[PDB]
């Protein structure tokens, strides 16, 4: 082959491999987005049971 | 020339690694605080339990 097709080649591979690097990345961040949303949702089922908790409380 | 490219390129690929290193400590550090956010829940219900059977 030409140094022509080489030089494709090797820019191709290396774009290849760039792209699944990037897409690791994108599932990392997915991962951390996704754990936020179970994160904020716990949080809200926590204050909430709080209220319950003083609200059985004070019915005792 | 290509030997500071290549050394560009090697000091480049070690700030990367670094940065996705730091990703995965995130995702762990978020991970330990939903367990620990659940066994608190899990407790909390079981408060909740002892209070309505004492009334």
């Amino acid at each position: 082959g030409s140094v022509k097709l080489e030089m494709e080649m090797v820019t191709q591979q290396y774009e290849k491999a760039k792209a699944i690097q990037d897409e690791q990345l994108e599932r990392l961040t997915q991962i951390c987005q996704e754990q936020g949303f179970e994160i904020r949702q716990l949080r809200a089922h926590l204050a909430q049971q709080d209220l319950d908790l003083a609200a059985e409380r004070e019915a005792a």
